[PDB]
């Protein structure tokens, strides 16, 4: 059962999230970070997203310390469409830095939201529409997509992240690095390079910015490389908690939490970890904290503990990280673990 400790450990040494710095040398602001699609028959497929944002206005943004943003989406199907289309669900926050604009007033309330994207991936022609509303005090975002062309071309999962982080909830510490909001009216470009692990690449140029009292993203997207028998073009991809899990969540969490006062410092943090034969610094226990420590406070309560663990029970491993996950049980490194090899980290 204590496997979820090992995966924990894995995720706390993982980037998941998407990784925000200023343009140090122009206004705006560059982002990198990882999407994982599941694969339907088992599997990962990796998206590799890098990321620039330039204002399209003159007057002065806001250019943020790095930090990151933190996802979480839900995609469904309207039973009452015929059409090929996405209803999607999304919060985005974020964190991570411990412890302002006139665009910022434009996002108190519900917004208005037009995507429009024109597609063209392997030669394969296709055109999205989608309409909602986005929710900047709670980050939240609802949106219906329509393909407009037909049949899409490629998994709707890898289109939703070029499909407006001017929504995202900045927390009441962190309202000064909210470039996106500050860049309106008048708006940003957005411009991402996705690279799909052994397989195509997608490119992309957006212009984000209110037209009248909608908030609009209009998009082209370029797309090459890809194979035609792919997890994309093949259309491979998965679409889309027991509280008998949430039990076996708070039991893993009490395996970090040794005193029980219910948040994990960095002290009992490496404790763990040193008893799985590793050695962490100072630096990296709090870095590896801050990747999950939702508000700051420099601990894992048992809410930020149960985001983590839900993402990660969301998405599939790839076989580079649970070759690690695996060579912790089997200290010799031979292919084939011992019922002894076992009882050392049991104990441990
Ligand atoms: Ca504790
Ligand atoms: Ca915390
Ligand atoms: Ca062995």
């Amino acid at each position: 059962k204590t496997g979820h400790a090992v995966r924990a450990i894995g995720r706390l040494s993982s980037l998941e999230n998407v990784y925000i710095m200023a343009d140090k040398q122009k206004n705006g602001i560059k982002a990198n970070f990882k999407i994982r699609h599941n694969i339907e028959d088992g599997g990962v497929q990796l998206a590799y997203h890098y990321q620039q944002n330039t204002p399209i206005g003159d007057g002065p943004v806001l250019l943020p310390d790095n930090h990151y943003l933190s996802t979480q989406s839900k995609l469904s199907k309207d039973p009452n469409e015929k059409r090929d289309h996405m209803v999607l669900l999304e919060f985005v926050t974020a964190a991570g830095i411990t412890l302002v604009s006139k665009g910022e007033e434009l996002f108190t309330g519900v917004v208005p939201i037009l995507v429009e994207l024109d597609g063209d991936v392997n030669g394969h022609k296709f055109s999205v529409s989608g309409e909602g509303e986005g929710d900047a005090t709670y980050g939240k975002l609802t949106l219906k997509f329509i393909c407009t062309t037909g049949k899409l071309p490629v998994p709707w999962p890898t289109l939703v992240t070029t499909l407006v982080q001017c929504f995202s909830r900045y927390p009441d510490h962190m309202k000064q690095h909210d470039f996106f909001k500050s860049a309106m009216p008048e708006g940003y470009i957005q411009e991402r390079t996705i690279f799909f692990k052994d397989d195509g690449n997608y490119k992309t140029r957006a212009e984000v910015k209110f037209e009248g009292d909608t908030l609009v993203n209009r998009i082209e997207l370029k797309g090459i490389d890809f194979k035609e028998d792919g997890n994309i073009l093949g259309h491979k991809l998965e679409y889309n908690l027991t509280e008998e899990q949430i039990a076996e969540f708070k039991e893993a969490f009490s395996l970090f939490d040794k005193d029980g006062d219910g948040t994990i410092t960095t002290k009992e943090l490496g404790t763990v970890m040193r008893s799985l034969g590793q050695n962490p610094t100072e630096a990296e226990l709090q870095d590896m904290i801050n990747e999950v420590d939702a508000d700051g406070n420099g601990t894992i309560d048992f809410p930020e503990f149960l985001t983590m663990m839900a993402r990660k029970m969301k998405d599939t491993d790839s076989e580079e990280e649970i070759r690690e996950a695996f060579r912790v049980f089997d200290k010799d490194g031979n292919g084939y673990i011992s019922a002894a090899e076992l009882r050392h980290v049991m104990t441990n």
